């Protein structure tokens, strides 16, 4: 039994990570990638995802789309300061650029050449895995969500057949990039609010709350070079890429390890502590939009929230995460 | 002559741009997309179709059935002006069972309407932008939802896009709500970005001028003129289509002779040497909580075109041009 | 029966109007005139009014109070380009300045001089006046509304005794000094939101939808000479050379030809209601808009609880009823003033 | 000694701020003003008289009314942490039946208490706002309506004005609302007056400090240490009071043992050298629909001194002080 799913992401150093865990864990069946505006422009963003899967040796099998460009109704936000001009700092990836195999979109949808992509092409697609779903069809969403609001104004009948499974949010504690929220759901927050709204089984699986308890430590790194370097001599300079622009943006000494821990909770939820609440997503805020505001410390409940790791969850997410990087450097 | 796309929400205001548009010499309609307003875009499609019919085009113009709501906002109908058909005053049914195949259904190559998307309607306008020596012309009269969504897909577009639209209020009040027009106020999120994309964006009929041009008994009987000797049947339909849209006018605003607002935004790209022009700073309120959706001007760089008024003439200009049309259907579709 | 009332204004060419209208009409007693950041700095309407007293004879018995200096939650916006930067353009002032009498509120408020003036002198005033009326005590606004808001957060229980008399707002047309706002309503919207939310009776007496048919003509002017030149000259050219400063202003700016007379049609609905239609109905003021705050929100067009009454129209014979109580006024004035 | 006047909305912290900043030596306490917040103002007024009549000081220190109401928004009162008195835990009828004259009604040439008047305060603080070498020092720990008000009615006084505050949460989340703390949350128009003001604005004592400043059970049996050999009736009294504010607290949001907020506000002017301290730029999110209230920070010009912790030893020396004058009051009733 393995969970047919699509990622949505912006990657994104800790979209990278998210990617290789769902492609190799053998529970998920990655049907698709699309890409989002966010820390890059979506181009950078579905160039990055690609550039993962080559590095992975998968870039010919799952197919990758390229998303909006912008949000709703507000300007697009890079996030260079983590993530570098390309999206994917630190590492040269012109071989694994110039070695790369034709994108399998571009043979659903029938296109010539990758300049013919548009926005909207991952919507046929889509619809048809909400279809065939026996109860929901699983989408993981780790960038904006603006790719699925998009999707549920031309589909809005598939609402009620999707479960999203997000990296988004803080709830008991602060935000990064602004005072009281956090990046993903602030650069589109009506995206999240029309989401919230549509009938979408929608799981807060990795807030702010979990993913700064999830930590790059050295042990972290000393784990993966013993899983990884007896079988190929990457993956530590872009960890360290993005640690060195964590420390400088906002002093972590190790930085957290978003994304993956919303694809782990698709793995493993058991690992999760999770309540249902009503969530409101600020829109009106000069300063506070993307705030997620819960009713939990009577409108109906909209959401799961997942707060913190059962003890022992730590320390499954980091087994399943070197295993997968062992995986990976074997093939 | 000029090729352009129709986006609208038929309603009878509507019914009668289409009919305007479709047989204009100077128009060259590529398709059209309906939107939600008036009522659910389910039934602007539908009643496209059937005033495409009637006037013997339903073989001929491609219909694409657009968005079903607003950007960031929940769907509001206009039943208490259209009924809850759209289209109220007369019976379809004969309309209805003798209409052809829709023609986008073939671009599409789908087997049936169930498979009709919103985003349908995007690849066919990318190839007409593109084709445009210029731009491309689109005439929009409901809310401009599908076009804010066709901008977030193919943004680079917006330069080469003209639309010339039946939208908002500038030197008097509003309809639906004090300060702010219908077609704004239900998505006035996808004119603000439409505003800041790029797009040369003409207010050619806001209330300003529409509210000027009225169905009076004068234009009932010229009507009639024109019509009764080639058609008795499209004159009882025309007329009761008129009447009905009358009736509720008077019943909800108190009008006397109900505005007819669409087609003068289709006679903006037909002649538009009788409108008044300026250039200015539209801002479309949003974060207001009453006053959403309306139109404030500086009257910041210019972004868009509005006509105020008609020069003196401009609505006999519209009137024959309008009867002339009515004439032209009733002769095809006879006696 | 006299109506006892107080006279809330930014002077301001209109305002110093509705003084003279307000001071002279035998219907109204005058208790107090408070003034209001607007037009001018609140130190300048002060001094305008002061100055209108003085003119009309009367700066030593009505009490002028100094008001608050900005909105409640907003910058302060001035209106010079229709009033000049004294607030009063078009005369010289500096003999009805130096010949100006003290002013009798720093007796009643026992101050020494006019450096003592504080913005909520004249509460304590106001209260007396609300508790020994015996309905509603009747104030005429015509600027913003900050200071009986002030006065409302500091004597919430008396709203409920307020009558307030308003020239505010536009419903049927369009703004002036924003696309949909009138000028008095958008430099302080909170205030507004805030009595109508209080419990006050509030009157939109004089909205832009009546004001703007309220023009000064040439047949005015000529009526204006009838009534004054024979007994004062000079109050003839004075009163001429205001309004012509504010036509000069409306036309540069709004391109009228003859220019509204706004204010002293709200003192006009209290001398005689009978010439105004008028209608109940809730009124949302937009404070949250970005572009459109002010904005004076009814069901009107079509066919929540009442909390206004709003006057749309004159009734007809209403706009030659107010000229003659207007013309007459100014009648009585040119008397007093002389040769 | 420092000339001061206090701000507040009793309530059990204001209480003991109240204590703290009376009997300091360090402090001359000129007047209290009371504010809406977690009770009516009258309520509030009523509470701090009852504070300083149980201190042996209602007949020295005036005690003014101010505003009821936000400035352009409905009252929330929180009685959920205070009770329907504000003031919950203990019978007050002894305290209320001894009460002396209120001094303001002497300065204000008042018959009687129901001539008090929200804006009464305004003179007298202008008096010493002007009589000040510097600034004049304001501590507040309610809603900020007051001082608001009064910057509206003599907004030349507020680059004569020093205002050390209990409001606010930067690195952690609200309490009443997910993300805003209650005196900021219920007038954040007051406070985003004042910091445009020109105002000298300190948040002496966000939820960022408090929140580490609890009523544990060794702070219980030094304050009995300090206070039983005196006075058993006034340990009885504030431990009940602290102990009601104990119950909520855990009742409300699980705290184990509950902050001591505002007195912490008092402790910063008392003793500056105890805290950290950053200037910055401080938005107050007024549009918000569920954040309003919001203290949002480029941690624009700077507006505001942020005090994020308190040094190491910083808690104890609170302690300390908080001790000795509970000592030194239960010392004077007897
Ligand atoms: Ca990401
Ligand atoms: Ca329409
Ligand atoms: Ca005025
Ligand atoms: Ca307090």
């Amino acid at each position: 039994m393995s969970i047919k799913c699509a990622l949505d992401c912006d990657p994104g150093h800790d979209d990278l990570a998210m990617i290789m865990l769902a492609v190799y864990s053998p529970k998920l069946d990655v049907q698709y990638i699309s890409t989002t505006h966010g820390n890059q422009t979506v181009n950078k963003t579905y160039q990055n995802a690609r550039r993962t899967l080559n590095l992975i040796k998968r870039a010919d099998k799952i197919p990758v789309y390229r998303g909006y460009s912008k949000p709703l109704t507000r300007e697009s936000v890079a996030c260079p300061e983590i993530h570098g001009e390309s999206g994917l700092g630190g590492v040269d990836w012109s071989e694994i650029d110039r070695t790369m195999p034709r994108n399998p979109a571009l043979d659903i949808l029938g296109y010539k050449d990758e300049s013919e992509l548009r926005p909207d092409d991952f919507f046929k697609h889509l619809h048809r895995l909400v279809s065939a779903a026996e109860d929901k069809f699983d989408i993981i969403s780790t960038g904006s969500e603006t790719n699925i609001a998009q999707y549920l104004l031309a589909y809005p009948e598939d609402a009620k057949k999707i479960r999203m499974t997000t990296m988004a949010g803080n709830f008991m504690i602060v935000g990064n990039i602004m005072p009281f929220a956090e990046f993903n759901v602030l650069i589109d927050p009506e995206a999240i609010s029309n989401i919230l709204q549509s009938g979408v089984d929608y799981t807060f699986a990795a807030p702010l709350d979990i993913t700064h308890t999830v930590l790059v430590t050295e042990k972290v790194i000393n784990d993966i070079k013993a899983a990884t370097e007896p079988y190929s001599p990457m993956i530590i300079k872009l960890l360290f890429f993005f640690k060195d622009t964590y420390r400088d943006v906002f002093g972590f000494i190790d930085p957290p390890l978003h994304d993956p821990v919303a694809a782990f909770h698709l793995i493993a939820p058991e690992w999760f502590e999770h309540v249902r609440c009503h969530v409101d997503i600020e829109t009106k805020g000069e300063y506070t939009y993307g705030c997620c505001c819960t009713n939990l410390i009577v409108k109906p409940d909209n959401a799961t929230v997942c707060l913190k790791l059962k003890e022992g969850g730590h320390d499954a997410f980091w087994n399943q995460m070197i295993t997968v990087w062992g995986e990976i450097a074997k093939e």
